[PDB]
């Protein structure tokens, strides 16, 4: 079985976990636990960090026998290639590359906020900009079932994580955007995703690490 | 001709500029200028930000006729595909995806620091970590001329920007790492790269925007 190493949270493994489940991948999780405050003791990871034979040791990581992979997008692409869940044409590849990076910027905006000591002061401005961020995603998806079009690919798994987690942050945020709401349902309704989400494994919380101001538990 | 839009700085356009020059691409630059302090007035960009027909308006952008591309990695991949400067095999693609995301983490570390108000206090800790960062890049490159092996690809262009800019931040940083120094020379010695670097277009500073503590000019 493949090994997926990450913190015992949602974080950056969510899309990877879902993709692994969707693709019916044989895998098990190496789950590291961060200590509490004031420590935020990381030693579980730190001890074996340099022992896994990763070129750029990091969480998350994927071990698939010969292949040892860090960087969450690289893991996602790796698995997506293995199961034909990639953009094929130029137009699709362009769309894929734009989305992967754009979603990453959006992911990180929410993380920057929720780790910021000034969370309470900063929250409103983020919610001001929130509709415009969703609007661009909505326009882009249009009437298509999936972000690259007819066929589901890896970005849809990124898409879901970042869009859904906004909906856990601000529950009403997708209300203006019916196609994004339908996207969420489509995704969660997928036979394997649905089965997973009802299983003991599913790990939708905590969103962030114990160091977070919001979503630490 | 393609249009490359960005601020009148090095920033995230460097690798793109160099790739466009290397590939002998027909291109011209739409250069936006940020105001000074206290304003940092952005209105040059802001006015026509929503008028270029980009799905996710952003700097940098590439307009290639039908194709309008934002996100710097997306732009790089776009041009790389057009000129066969991509990882072909699985092992290459894995390496490419790892490196693109890793370098981007590294890039952002320097940017976080150089935009931080506590730049002076924070600088030493970054320089503490700096050798280990370089070491992992060095090990990964090994004896190969380019990061993916025999043939140069797009990551090399990212590689150059982030590694070189560290050498502008701390000039001695590559001294313990001869293969990285040779990488820099190999890259700078490429016929078209060399010609470009000696031309009037070449824009190696400022490193960051006027809002930066380090490398604003
Ligand atoms: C909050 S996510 C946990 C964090 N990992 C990253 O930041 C990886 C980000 C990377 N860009 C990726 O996408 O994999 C981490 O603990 N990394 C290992 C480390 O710092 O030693
Ligand atoms: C300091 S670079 C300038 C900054 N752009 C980005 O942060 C884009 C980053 C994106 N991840 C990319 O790589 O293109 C910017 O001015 N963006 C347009 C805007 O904010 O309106």
């Amino acid at each position: 079985p493949m090994t997926l190493g990450y913190w015992n949270i949602r974080g950056l493994a969510h899309s990877i976990r879902l993709l692994l489940e969707y693709t019916d991948s044989s895998y098990e999780e190496k789950k590291y636990t961060m200590g509490d405050a004031p420590d935020y003791d990381r030693s579980q990871w730190l001890n074996e960090k340099f022992k896994l034979g990763l070129d750029f040791p990091n969480l998350p990581y994927l071990i698939d026998g010969t292949h040892k992979i860090t960087q969450s997008n690289a893991i996602l692409r790796y698995i997506a290639r293995k199961h034909n869940l990639c953009g094929e044409s130029e137009k699709e590849q362009i769309r894929e590359d734009i989305l992967e990076n754009q979603f990453m910027d959006s992911r990180m905006q929410l993380a920057k906020l929720c780790y910021d000591p000034d969370f309470e002061k900063l929250k409103p401005e983020y919610l001001q900009a929130l509709p415009e961020m969703l609007k661009l995603y909505s326009q882009f998806l249009g009437k298509q079932p999936w972000f690259l079009g007819d066929k589901i690919t890896f970005v849809d798994f990124i898409a879901y994580d970042v869009l859904e987690r906004n909906q856990v942050f601000e529950p009403s945020c997708l209300d203006a955007f019916p196609n994004l709401k339908d996207f969420i349902s489509r995704f969660e309704g997928l036979e394997k995703i649905s089965a997973y989400m009802k299983s003991s494994r599913f790990l939708p919380r905590p969103v962030f690490t114990k160091m977070a101001v919001w979503g630490n538990k």
